């Protein structure tokens, strides 16, 4: 904020290599055959982290200068609204630049190019509702559940020939899911042990936490109790001051003070058949010995975010003062356990009557490799949500890109004058995706292109880019979709991110999530 | 003394480079294609500031010792009057000085050639007599309320694509602000989504805090209580004054005195089912935990100024102590609710009976540009307010300027020669806005200028340029205006600001501190 005032041809620039060094890397990410990247990096990092989700790493670091973080940023909210997919969004908007060299020549008003996308969002349009979709998608649903898009966004993911089967697992977690109550509640979490699974799937809440050394092993037919205030008592305000006694025989009345708070504790607790205390803070020593003789599994410092779900989930409970047991406590009774799962001890908590939200659980053999069903699993989670609320999809593998890129080759032509350079270059620019997924593949590019453009012109939405096969082929069979507000949203976020690099001058950071 | 000292070339070319340098940056501003400028500078400012207003940019800032702060401070007091909508009354001024250049083809007193300056007064009447103007707009006005003079505000700003709708809503916004209220109650944000529309209008208020994560969602048949008063408690009137208690034991009662004022509270809140409570200061914890179970929404530390706005809304009350709930205050009942309009979550106060004071919300892109239109949007209430009460406009988009011109240049050859020569140098200034307007559009200068003299000529108000065509047309058509009252200022003003810098002859600063 301090100055490096920029313009036209160099200010230019500045955006043109941020686009230009982005898109070469998220390239090599597209397709059902995609390629890990590996970086390295010193302090805080420790080694090696493999990630082909183009939306997760860059996330992550902030590396240099240039302007391009705030644009990369962007994506998650287009996460948050439909997902990743397979990442493309990025590609299309760093390609409308490539002209900008083409431009110099033209020599006017840059400003005057930029009326092209007013005609774009045209073809945002245009792009809807004439591509020719799936349709279905009943609700609960018995063999369109999964086996489809979730393998298509793990294809170009290493984890594919043991993590198809448990993508396979999270569309049952998307239809316990839906209803009325939003996106809540969904919590999933790794484990060391080894099996050929993979993955567990929780009708309950998992946590990580134990109370102490000492305590029953199991409790049966479990009441939850949660507690805002902290175990801990003493200073509170008007303190009392501090004291000192007349006979130190007084001082004793204070360690007796603190008996109370134990045995208010312990006379209701008993009739309610207590098995289990969860309290999100710092827990008071006294109590602890009382727990272990009762027969309670108590919680020390559970974590809030937990603690909400569960509440959802057990039916929840109205948290206040010491008061707080019996009926104004709500509490759910099937299975509250701590079961070791082949190594690492844990709890799980089970058996929800309300059935709205569910946790799953990973295994796997204990490698690197085994360490991607975290990364994997994020991606999972996102991509199912996104296809029951959108009702609509389209078809994967380049198929949707081919197409575009027929109709908006027409309307250079049509265009008047300087509109019209700038027109066409945008349509060039969708002819680059069938390239970059051709080349992966092991096929030579230019036989690619010119056969793929053939099917598209036909009238066959469901033929695209097969790579195994070299040429082009039926994408429905193979299963590859996206969903359809991805490609509803990348056209219109690439016409508005494209725009703001040429209009403002001066870039740096401040303001909203 | 040492002081800068200058003499006849020198002296009068301080103010000349002065009035050139604010004309460039003035000058893109102009019109339906304005353009957005950002200055920085270092310390006490913080961060950049845009500022589409020529008016706001030039009174922040004195950033050199050359003289031109006090010309800036006179656009103010035309502010008031009317000011804004688009920007040209400071670049006239300034040309008026390059003529000067051949005023040293003369060289003894320039005063006999400031009979121009009262020439001008002859000029700034034929302005206004001339052309046709507008009339009515005399009051609330079903269809000539907006899609006029707002309009053309916002069309030197670039957002004007979907924001011309936005400037259409403002003016229903004016028409409840007009009357015996004055200027109060309104506040507008702009939110993260995406949608046509871009805006909703909100009957209630908008605000952002929250109670705490804990709470109930949603409030129906809400009752909403403001209190001037914190609900910390220790202080009073009296106080009882330096607290030593003879041993320990008497510290106890003073918490239970606590429990009275949580008890209180309570008491009085169940019967009326009191649903929201808005406290303007810090909140005292006791009462927190209670308003959770209870089924109340809090906000602690609201700022004040939303607060007095609400009360007119709500039916108002008498916020004293906490004797305050009930029939001394009243309380507002459709809907109050937190609510997630896409990503981003705010509380939402509507569904006020009195109907006299709303809130607007934006929706946009996600972007700086988007708060772009809380610049214009604030600026466009005063727009509105003054049109109204003006009862007088003219011609926008340069059409006024050129038929002035076209009557000016007789008036140079009318008076004798020497008359003439300064006459005739105040007409040609007004040639350059005709050629600033079209410069920006993208069309190239030189050919808009003589078809747009032709047209003027003619004796048609209503044509005049046309950026969208590349030529010229019909500025009604469009719906584009200009208050009558900153032409009668600019003229009037503009001659005694230049005047004084002229009327002086060799400037000699010296023997200060």
């Amino acid at each position: 904020a301090g100055a490096d005032e920029e313009r036209a041809e160099t200010a230019r620039l500045s955006s043109f290599i941020g686009a230009i060094a982005i898109g070469d890397l998220v390239k090599s990410t597209l397709g059902p055959k995609g390629m890990d990247k590996i970086l390295l990096s010193s302090g805080r990092d420790a080694s090696l982290m493999v990630t082909n989700d183009g939306a997760t790493i860059l996330k992550n670091i902030g590396v240099d200068n240039p302007a391009a973080k705030v644009l990369v940023d962007m994506s998650r909210v287009q996460d948050d609204e439909v997902g990743d997919g397979t990442t493309s969004v990025t590609v299309l908007a760093a390609e409308l630049l490539r002209e900008a060299e083409s431009l110099i020549a033209k020599k006017i008003h840059p400003q005057t190019i930029i009326a092209g996308w007013r005609e774009a969002t045209k073809a945002a349009r245009q792009a809807l509702l004439n591509s020719a979709v799936d349709h279905g998608s009943d609700e609960v649903k018995f063999r369109q559940d999964l086996m489809n898009i979730a393998g298509t966004t793990l294809s170009s993911k290493l984890l594919t020939h043991h993590k198809d089967h448990f993508t396979k697992l999270a569309v049952e977690a998307v239809l316990r899911l839906k209803g009325s109550g939003n996106l809540e509640a969904i919590h999933v979490i790794k484990k060391l042990g080894g099996s050929l699974a993979d993955s567990y799937l929780d009708e309950g809440f998992l946590l990580d936490k134990k109370i102490g050394v000492n305590q029953p092993k199991r409790i049966e037919n479990a009441k939850i109790l949660i507690a805002n205030t902290g175990m801990d008592t003493d200073k509170i305000k008007i303190f009392g001051s501090r004291v000192r006694v007349d006979s130190t025989a007084k001082v004793a009345e204070i360690e007796h003070a603190e008996k109370e708070k134990m045995k208010e504790k312990v006379e209701r607790i008993l009739k309610h058949g207590i098995n289990c205390f969860i309290n999100r803070q710092l827990i008071y020593n006294y109590p602890e010995q009382l727990f272990g003789a009762a027969g309670v599994m108590a919680i020390e410092h559970a974590d809030f975010v937990g603690v909400e779900r569960l509440a959802l989930v057990t039916g929840g409970e109205i948290a206040s003062t010491f008061d707080h047991p019996e009926l104004v406590k709500l509490g759910s009774c099937k299975l509250i356990e701590e079961v070791m799962i082949g190594e690492d001890k844990l709890i799980h908590f089970s058996g929800v009557a309300l059935g709205e939200a569910c946790t799953i659980v990973l295994r796997g053999a204990t490698q690197q490799i085994l360490d991607e069903a975290e990364r994997s699993l994020h991606d999972a989670l996102c991509v199912l949500a996104q296809t029951v609320k959108d009702s609509r999809t389209v078809y994967g593998g380049g198929c949707s890109e081919m197409l575009m890129a027929h109709a908006v080759t027409q309307l250079a032509s049509r265009t008047p004058g300087k509109e019209a350079v700038a027109m066409e270059s945008y349509a060039k620019a969708l002819r680059m995706l069938p390239t970059i997924i051709a080349d992966n593949a092991g096929y030579d590019s230019a036989d690619l292109v010119a056969q793929l453009r053939a099917a598209h012109s036909e009238g066959k939405t469901t033929a695209g880019l097969d790579m195994k096969e070299g040429t082009i082929g039926d994408m429905s069979v193979l299963g590859i979709t996206e969903s359809f507000q991805v490609k509803r949203q990348v056209l219109l976020s690439a016409a508005e991110a494209a725009e703001v690099i040429l209009r403002v001058d001066n870039i740096i950071k401040a303001a909203p999530r």
